[PDB]
């Protein structure tokens, strides 16, 4: 009685009236979507000279000069902010410092809060870090992709870097497969790179797209995509705004290729592992479009669109969802240096108060389906699975 994928043929972008504003954000430039949130909280960069500071907001407090808890730690500027998959209270940020930490919030956040000391200082990388992602299925295991070309891979828990491996060019993004095996990476040779860090070797690359500019990827697997698929967006030979649909077990073409636009912003690619959709949101650009991933075909939905450039941005987790209002997805939009626009994703239905069902297959929980020792034994365990409910 689980249930299925929904088809969605549409859904319409509405921003909220409610904001976060009077906020000091930072409009530094990164390789990365700039903001993070979990179920509780967000992560915003703050505008502070010298060392680089994270906010700390609470996603249900929301209005004017909201309490912005800090923390600090940091001696350069934050290139990429990520919350743990399962544990509310832990985030890790990788830094122009070449260090990589992970925070251990209080139990209350409150606007006098500070963090300076990380419960864990992950060392070693020898140029800025560009990105730090959370294994999905595993605790304490994160990927870290280093401006020199470096993928580290790294057992918090034991403070070890178990699996490293370095490409010739500098890395543009680094994600997890939804099975929690494989890291999928781009980098500035045009090149998209699969990795198994269990094996410590590059099982497979690709040229993804012919331009110059940066490509991007996301895993497109999970409960609503299709196993070993990889999704890329880049630039073709006219630079022009484009994407492909990769398979890593047969790796040499893509399985779909479509222009975009003409814009002139990498797009980072967003997946809904549970609905198929996929949202292309580019820095700078002020419109969003997006896409849902069904029965192994992408299909055009709908666009967010306004009047005012995303400066950076995030989306919350499925489990932070409003189900009564078939919101699916919500995107955070920074806008300029002083507010956070909330965007939701809704499915258009007649009765708008009360339960659509059908729109919530079971969504990624807040458990790991492994331990770190699990996985290490060569274990490959679905990632555990909530169905929720209002």
């Amino acid at each position: 009685d689980a249930v299925d994928v929904p088809l969605i043929k549409n859904l319409y972008a509405e921003a909220w009236k409610q904001q976060y504003s009077d906020l000091r954000l930072s409009t530094k430039q990164t390789e990365s979507c700039g903001l993070a949130a979990n179920t509780e909280y967000i992560a915003a960069p703050w505008d502070v000279g010298g060392g680089g500071v994270l906010g700390i907001l609470r996603l249900a407090d929301i209005g004017r000069n909201p309490a912005v808890a800090k923390i600090k730690g940091h001696t350069a500027s934050i290139q990429d902010t990520n919350f743990s998959p399962f544990y509310r209270d832990i985030l890790a940020t990788a830094c122009e410092d070449t260090i990589v930490r992970i925070w251990q919030l209080p139990e209350e956040v409150t606007g006098t809060t500070e963090l300076k000391e990380p419960i864990a200082t992950l060392t070693g990388a020898l140029k800025k870090v560009l990105s730090a992602e959370w294994n999905p299925a595993v605790s304490g295991i994160l990927a870290s992709g280093c401006f020199d070309g470096t993928v580290a891979f790294w057992n918090v828990e034991k403070n070890e870097n178990f699996a490293s491996v370095k490409f010739q060019e500098s890395l543009l993004s680094a994600k997890w497969s939804w099975k929690g095996d494989l890291l999928a990476c781009t980098t500035k040779d045009k090149a998209l790179n699969i990795v198994d860090p269990r094996a410590a070797q590059v099982v497979g690359s690709v040229a993804c797209h012919d331009g110059s500019k940066a490509c991007k990827c996301t895993w497109i697997d999970g409960l609503a995509g299709r196993d070993g698929h990889v999704f890329t967006t880049g630039f073709g030979k006219m630079q022009e705004r484009e994407m492909a649909i990769w398979d890593t077990r047969k790796f040499d073409k893509p399985v779909y290729h479509a222009e975009i636009d003409r814009g002139s912003s990498p797009l980072y690619p967003i997946f809904d592992e549970t609905t198929g959709m996929l949202y292309v949101c580019g820095k700078g650009d002020s419109s969003c479009r997006y896409y849902q991933y069904h029965g192994g075909t992408l299909r055009s939905v709908d666009a967010y669109r306004s009047s005012v450039p995303i400066k950076n941005f995030c989306f919350i987790p499925k489990l932070a969802v409003d189900q009564m209002r078939a919101e699916i997805g919500r995107m955070l939009k920074q806008e300029n240096g002083n507010v956070l626009q909330p965007i939701s994703f809704i499915v258009p239905r007649k009765n708008q108060d009360v339960f659509q069902a059908d729109l919530y297959p079971p969504a990624p929980d807040v458990e790991p389906s492994m331990t770190a020792e699990e996985w290490f034994k060569g274990e490959n365990k679905a990632i555990r699975r909530r169905s929720v409910k209002p």
